[PDB]
């Protein structure tokens, strides 16, 4: 593939699709699934929440130029805000320049809480807990095999203690949760809810929540991009002033949440809407997103910006990445199934790669507007 | 207005759409945007984003029982998630037996701000600033003459220092802004580009960003909801014990992160899908919740549950909520119309206040949830 799409811009929208089909060697049938309204059918959509009247479109679009690891992407994308898919677009035509992006990940770990009240030594019984904590893993497994012949399963437990609340004492139990190609909450809900009967006999206590996190901050996906000062310059200023400027305007991200949360935003423009074009929770990667942004004691920014010893623009991203390409809504809907069958994806946490290369070069795309005006 | 919709979550769409059509007394042209697919026209897509290649539908439904100040409201709702707009509309229908939702918002105030770097003196600078706000909101106001007929603009200048960054000391003025029913973004950031110079010139510094934030904690929107043991009451728990497992889960989101971010997620799960139908933009309202929900330098729960000394369930949620009747796909798109006609709102604050009802109405339904849910 290559994804460089030169003219898109200046194609409609019929001839953008037809050149997206051909690249991708797309069927008539799939390609007739875009160039008509109508895609969710409304027994699907009926089905899928509760009090439906019709179904609501948003536009959908592909940014170009992006490359990950070395191979080109399209990018697909639904949103209302105008510029992101522009900017996302040039922004991945600079990075092409240098090697594209960089992306790595961890493996899909999520966390499971089972929360337990009722009793007087939640310390103690913490220890009761992690000296039983290979029979608790054991029963997690029990109830989903499928996923351990997957190469997912509950890998540990970790036990965390509130013996001081206006509630009085708690503990909490996190399962964590290898959960392969599903965002993972019902997977792991499932997982917490067989186990507590057992927690409730080890502590003698009461569990009440028993519910993911959706602090994912064991499923990370990380991107690196570089920048020259070349591709920076422009009539006014010289490459290197503004790679000095962009360098200000990160530190005063991280000093200054007013400004955190903006920048943080720009970020989120370019990730939520490839979250809504494959059919996965949008709410659940903000609120992870903007969570780990303040995990320090300190809301920050969720990229980084330096200058290398070459004088070139260094950006990374970080950040809990929790996506499907099962589950949910992943599935059901026709086009969720498009988006990953355009995106080429093969597992989760490649999405989860794709999702913060596409965040890293909004934010770049900030960047570099903010400093050049 | 009756919200009520007797029956509604077994009806077809169709007969859905009918009942509301009358309630509302909708036009055949608003009934027929939703008798057929593709109400975003293609040439409308186009416009609004680039390198459109076709549309992509989520569904859209209307949660039940809203009474927002004693009036009931209907709410369009865009999501893909099964139980949100159950729960929405369940918990609106235990809050109507004690009044419904009682809200306020703040006026539509949102910041600008504009970053001034290589400035030696600051502090001193940062006084100059303040000597001389009143010709600072005045070049702010000179150009938008239509925000200041309709009675808004810039009212107020703050600023900040932070004289020790990595990169060198920073001043940070803040323009306060009515921006009346928009979001706000265009009318700030044009703002703080036009007192840049001005600025600059009292400063000596270079102005760098000139931009706004999404932490719109001058933008507060605020809900209050109460729910009697009587009414939370299960095969398995009195009422009053369900609102003690109530409380006990609050608690764990004000202490635990990892509970706090999950928590908050479900008051974005019935305000994001609000601000979707109304073709608002759903990342600035994420920010502003999440960060503002980290305010303390802790991140917590955005809502709170309490029991009143009558024993009774009572919560809150204020928070930042930026939305608009006007600008961009609000406007543009026929269904984001469609959903405005829906709610009756006049004012943005108005939508606002609806939002933050449904938010605090999906945390309680999702808390009872899991309060109530025996053990396996
Ligand atoms: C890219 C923009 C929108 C237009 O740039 P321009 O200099 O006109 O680009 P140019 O015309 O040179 O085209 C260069 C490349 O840019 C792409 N491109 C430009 N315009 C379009 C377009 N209309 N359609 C598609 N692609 C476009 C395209 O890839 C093209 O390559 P090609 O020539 O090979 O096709 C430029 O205004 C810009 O970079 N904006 C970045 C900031 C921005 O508004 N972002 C949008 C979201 S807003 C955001 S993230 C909120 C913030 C800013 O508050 C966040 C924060 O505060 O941090």
């Amino acid at each position: 593939l290559d994804s460089r799409l030169p003219a898109f811009r200046n194609l409609s929208p019929a001839a953008r699709l037809d050149h997206i089909g051909q690249l991708l060697g797309l069927s008539h049938d799939d390609v007739s699934l875009l160039a008509n309204a109508g895609a969710l059918p409304m027994d699907i959509a009926n089905g899928m929440i509760e009090n439906v009247i019709g179904t609501f479109e948003l536009p959908y679009a592909v940014a170009s130029n992006f490359q990950i690891n070395g191979r080109d992407v399209l990018v697909p994308l639904v949103v209302e805000e105008p510029s992101i898919v522009a900017a996302a677009s040039y922004m991945a035509k600079l990075a092409r320049a240098n090697g594209g992006f960089t992306t790595s990940s961890s493996a899909p770990l999520m966390h499971a809480q089972v929360q337990i009240v009722g009793i007087q030594d939640p310390l103690n019984a913490r220890l009761s807990l992690l000296r039983r904590k290979d029979e608790i893993i054991e029963l997690a497994n029990r109830k989903d095999q499928l996923l351990n012949s997957l190469g997912g399963g509950c890998r540990d437990i970790e036990v965390h203690t509130f013996a001081d609340t206006p509630r009085g004492p708690m503990l909490v139990a996190h399962l964590i949760v290898d959960v392969r190609d599903a965002m993972g909450a019902n997977t792991v809900n499932t997982m917490a809810e067989a186990v507590a009967p057992l927690m409730e006999a080890i502590t003698g206590g009461q569990v009440r929540l028993r519910i993911l996190s959706n602090l994912a901050d064991l499923r990370l996906a990380r991107a690196q991009v570089r920048i020259t000062p070349q591709q920076l310059e422009t009539a006014e200023f010289s490459g290197e002033a503004v790679i000095e400027g962009i360098l200000d305007a990160y530190a005063f991200a991280a000093v200054d949440p007013y400004r955190a949360a903006t920048h943080n935003k720009g970020i989120m423009n370019g990730i939520d809407p490839l979250i809504v074009a494959t059919g996965n929770d949008w709410r659940a990667v903000e609120a992870g997103a903007h969570a780990y942004a303040c995990r320090s004691g300190h809301y920050g920014s969720l990229t980084t910006w330096e200058k290398d010893n070459n004088g070139h623009l260094v950006g990374t991203l970080e950040m809990p990445m929790p996506v499907g390409l099962v589950g949910g809504a992943t599935k059901t809907h026709p086009l969720a199934q498009l988006s990953l069958r355009i995106l080429g994806v093969k597992t989760a946490q490649a999405l989860a790669e794709i999702a913060v290369a596409v965040g890293l070069a909004q934010n770049l795309g900030a960047m570099r507007a903010l400093a050049t005006e």
